[PDB]
């Protein structure tokens, strides 16, 4: 599609990186061979290192909440018990049994490529596809629409595939500033 060597792609990244707070909510799906999980999620990020993730099952009951600031990383589970750790990704993986690429996702959910070099853009000069390998995990990210009600526009539908496992994200809407 469009070339990464384009002023509009740089402008889009700039606008996204210039935001100080991001907020979205929607549906989440983790599908592997061992389990198929569904949930609604609330995501809030302030800056590049402070964020909050809230998950509720399809029945409406909250399942867990992850809060993170540099150094302090907290998670509250179904039983309302609070666990602390120093790494959000590791903790999520360990406490839920799912290898969610949280670090990479914090960039990708925003329409940014993170540390990924292999990626493509659509005709609107926005990320459409990413290919990233890290620690034996070759994730294939595919964007399926953006929500242009905000400027800059933010991802509406995302697909992540790591061989046998697949992550699906559906954003209802965004609030940014």
């Amino acid at each position: 599609g469009k070339s990464p060597d384009s002023p509009q792609w740089r402008q889009h990244q700039q606008d996204v990186r210039n935001l100080n707070q991001y907020q979205t909510r929607g549906a989440f799906a983790y599908i592997s061979d061992q389990q198929k999980v569904y949930a609604r999620f609330f995501w809030q990020q302030t800056g590049q290192d402070r964020y909050r993730l809230l998950l509720t099952n399809p029945l409406g009951s909250t399942e867990l909440e992850l809060n993170a600031q540099p150094g302090n990383v907290q998670l509250v589970d179904n039983k309302g018990q609070r666990y602390t750790a120093d790494d959000a990704e590791e903790m999520i993986g360990k406490l839920t049994g799912m290898p969610i690429p949280l670090n990479s996702l914090r960039q990708w959910i925003l329409g940014l490529p993170g540390d990924a070099t292999d990626y493509k853009l659509d005709d609107q000069y926005r990320l459409s596809e990413i290919t990233y390998s890290q620690n034996g995990k070759n994730w294939k990210v595919v964007y399926g629409g953006y929500d242009t009600k905000t400027q800059p526009a933010m991802p509406a539908n995302m697909e992540l595939t790591d061989g046998g496992q697949r992550i699906k994200l559906k954003m209802d809407n965004w609030i940014v500033k």
